[PDB]
């Protein structure tokens, strides 16, 4: 089980990033995948996750307040990619960004941020003044 | 008049990047605005244009299918999407503006007059 | 010829970070090496640099206005690495380090810009507010 | 009385950070100041502390195994400000570290923390 992060890097305000997130053998399709991100000093916080429920039906997609408008998260099942579009970059947005997944293949909006388990090396993501 | 280029860095190749040139006082809507890049050691070569009956847009064969310009004519800002960065597209960005007359003439590279100051793209292996 | 940069990462400021870059084959104990830097959108600048004087009689190490007091640079002939302690980091040492080294000595002219051919691939050094 | 601590981040293994406690009123200097560090899932435990011995005639550092020879403690009595340089950082040293006071159930005052993260 891994997951390599890309598509980071330096930006200006207001520039755009796009990040990927390949996944080696688990079967991508039925898990519930997520970004995270940690500030210098800081906690680790949830950004965005997208995932299934059987209990509705369908996908269930997330964003916090402050990525709110501006992040897209989107899958590939076919390529077993996640990405992360990063439009409009402000400089609180400045973290090391992970690549998460959660593995009991049903949660959808009582995904708790405990249910991540599976984990990625990261990608530093850094927006200047 | 100024010109001001934001939104360049630096990213690995594969990468995405957007820039954005905002415009301060001279009709916007009425010019032909058009991106540069110099490369080190090269000289200053065009990128795509778009503006001026009906619009044109034109892009580099090197930018084919991976750039996008755009214009906002109401905040007076031109974009530049670039997708898929390459270790080729590293440069120093720059954003021109010509006038268009004619009508039947074209918008040759000589005919941007007014330029910025720049922003650096780096596109690392 | 491979030079390899670590030791980077995220700090909030007045913290402090430890830069270290190792040598492929090239015969370091001969080459002035030096710290490179770019922030996103600006032109590539030089840091702090050491090595060969002018005069085949002396070492001399270069440290640049911004960094002055601050960063300290220093070479292991023995080991083949090169050293940047950055103390007391401001938000505006955010940049890619690069780690370069030049080979032209010309008795009686000194170190250039220019004259730095092999590179690295960098490391990212993110000051936070 | 307020402890605020800086100087945290991300690291890659064998990196190295710095963190920074300025201390608000007053004690400083007759006071034992400390470094704790907890992680994740995991109780506090203490890291080292420097100050005062029994009887005045001198001061006491400590530094626990898991950090000795690669961390260093050091105070700034005029500044109010307690240091900690951490040099050769490993990943079990991700924690966050808190920033504490006495004068290790004798530690009373105590700051909120700084995140340090060292990944493979």
């Amino acid at each position: 089980v891994q997951l390599v992060e890309s598509g980071g890097g330096l930006v200006q305000a207001g520039g755009s990033l796009r990040l990927s997130c390949t996944a080696s053998g688990f079967t991508f399709d039925d898990y519930t995948m997520g970004w995270f991100r940690q500030a210098p000093g800081k906690e680790r916080e949830g950004v965005s996750y997208t995932g299934w429920s059987g209990s509705m039906s369908g996908s269930t997609t997330y964003y916090t307040d402050s990525v709110k408008g501006r992040f897209t998260i989107s899958r590939d099942n076919a390529k077993n990619t996640l990405y992360l579009q990063m439009n409009s970059l402000k400089p609180e947005d400045t973290a090391m960004y992970y690549c998460a997944a959660a593995r009991y293949r049903g949660i959808g909006s009582q995904v708790r941020w405990t249910d991540f388990i599976y984990w990625g090396q990261g990608t530093q993501v850094t927006v200047s003044s």
